[PDB]
């Protein structure tokens, strides 16, 4: 479903890939 907040997190790259965990 919808991956928790990570993409917030600037030190946290994880958007990358977090586009397969959610997109919501």
């Amino acid at each position: 479903g919808c991956c928790p907040p990570c993409a917030r997190s600037p030190n946290n790259e994880c958007s990358e890939w977090l586009l397969l965990w959610c997109y919501c």
